[PDB]
């Protein structure tokens, strides 16, 4: 490339990325919102959060991978920035539920197009002196994008509709103000929008600025290496080892646990604690996120730095601090105090998410490096398929269940035939004799929810103890 026009490249890939992870998580600060106006149960929003992104990477992911491998690059992703922009506007504007769903779908499609291209186009730009660095802070989008979406989300959650009309009829764009009444539009649905638009323009200016280089710009003296890196058969090397499984399943678990809660956090500090949106996405969010970011991190470091040493590294041989987080989350539910709750919540977040930055670099010391790029895949594709499109199912359809427990134990299936969520924001009479009692019910079955996902980390620790056993006939070293 060059080496500022290089580096201006560089920046614009990552806020493509950092783009992509705020459209990606911005859907879970908008959470009861969404089920308010769509009177969706707990079960519906964990479908709506999950497996739409079995088409992640099962769909488009393989096949772009070689679509992108074989073809232009920065064309593909000013194409599929266009596309998950354009899909999440149009969540913006969804009718129904259904119609929700199939935008989110296609946002997942989109979104499948981003990194195998960018990944390339880093690698064949930089030389081997600097792809490291510029690989680290792309991946940076991720924590970036993470919390990004909170604040962002956040602010435009609980903006009136009438007030956004207004600016748009303000600044000469009255082509809107006579279609549709302003007043009667939800602040999510501008969330939405306004955070897709830029990303069609975004995309535009990285087609213009960004010329794709050409493919091949690494090392002179190259060996035949007559099997090409490795394809299939660099996965029968970690395929033969159990360690890989029982690493894989207990990092999936740890993901279940967390796609399942960032699933319904937001609907569970404002049905429990009264936070509005914004305040639970920015006072809370934002903050938990980067607690995440830094207890994965931490917990890559902690393992890399004292991981060669001795194997799956913890005290004594099993790993039971995600057994310690586990009481510290149902310390964070179970309190009536919100500030005790969020600091109850930062230490479990750091524990939780230590072992799956652990479990990551347990994985990336137990392969040739001629295949571990190619291990780590699919240890991620195993996590978000697991974790991601079963976490958020588990924890709403449990949400759904113990409300209605509650609801055949205090026998009011009466009251919730007509059960909005919404109006359970004030205006609790106007849902009749048992409006009260029957939103108690949809908190606490949402708590009982949250604790019971929770559970699922005896799982994760079960699985990661496991592999502390197997990795030291599973280890992989010079000798």
């Amino acid at each position: 490339g060059s080496k500022p026009y290089r580096s201006y490249v560089l920046l614009a890939l990552t806020l493509i990325y950092t783009l992509n992870f705020i459209d990606r998580t911005v859907i879970t600060v908008v959470a009861q919102p969404i089920i308010n106006t769509f009177s969706l149960s707990d079960a519906q929003w964990g479908l709506l959060t999950g497996p739409p992104f079995a088409l992640f990477y099962a769909l488009m992911g393989i096949p772009i991978a070689m679509w992108a491998d074989r073809g232009n690059r920065v064309f593909i992703i000013s194409l599929c920035v266009i596309i998950w922009s354009i899909m999440t506007v149009f969540c913006g504007l969804a009718a129904s539920f259904i119609w929700l769903l199939l935008f989110r779908v296609g946002v997942a499609i989109g979104e499948a197009g981003c990194t195998p291209p960018a990944n390339s186009i880093i690698t064949d730009y930089y030389p081997p002196k600097s792809r490291a660095n510029a690989i680290g802070i792309y991946s940076m989008g991720v924590t970036v994008g993470g919390v990004m979406a909170q604040l962002f989300g956040g602010a435009l959650a609980g903006l009136q509709g009438a007030d956004f009309g207004n600016f748009l009829s303000s600044i000469g764009l009255g082509w809107l103000f006579s279609g549709i009444n302003w007043e009667e539009v939800e602040g999510w649905r501008l969330v939405f929008v306004i955070v897709g638009a830029p990303g069609i323009l975004v995309a535009l200016i990285l087609w213009l600025t960004t010329r794709e280089p050409p493919r091949g710009y690494s090392d002179p003296k190259g060996k035949t290496p007559l099997e090409k890196a490795g394809f299939f058969e660099a996965f029968r090397e970690f395929g033969a080892k159990p360690t890989f499984w029982s690493l894989s399943l207990g990092a999936a678990f740890v993901a279940f646990v967390g796609y399942g809660l960032i699933s319904f956090q937001a609907p569970f500090l404002m049905r429990v604690h009264g936070v509005s949106v914004s305040e639970a996405a920015i006072r809370y969010g934002a903050p938990l996120a980067a607690v995440a970011a830094f207890g994965t991190f931490l917990g890559g470091f902690l393992s890399e730095k004292f991981t060669p040493r001795f194997p799956a590294i913890v005290a004594w041989l099993p790993g039971v601090g995600l057994l310690i987080a586990i009481p510290a989350y149902i310390a964070a539910f179970l309190t009536p105090s919100l500030t005790m709750a969020f600091w109850m919540w930062v230490i479990a977040a750091i524990a939780h998410y230590a072992y799956l930055g652990a479990q990551y670099t347990v994985s990336t010391a137990i392969v040739s490096p001629r295949s571990r790029a190619t291990t780590v895949s699919v240890l991620l594709l195993i996590v978000s398929l697991i974790g991601n499109g079963l976490g958020p199912m588990f924890t709403g359809m449990m949400s759904s269940a113990f409300m209605g427990g509650i609801i055949r134990k205090n026998g009011l299936e009466e009251a919730f035939a007509t059960f909005n969520p919404g109006l359970c924001a004030g205006r609790m009479a106007e849902i009749g004799e048992m409006g009260p009692a029957l939103c108690s019910a949809y908190a606490e079955g949402l708590r009982q929810s949250m604790v019971a996902t929770v559970v699922f980390l005896v799982i994760a620790a079960a699985f990661y103890f496991l592999a502390s056993r197997t990795f030291l006939k599973d280890r992989w070293s010079p000798a």
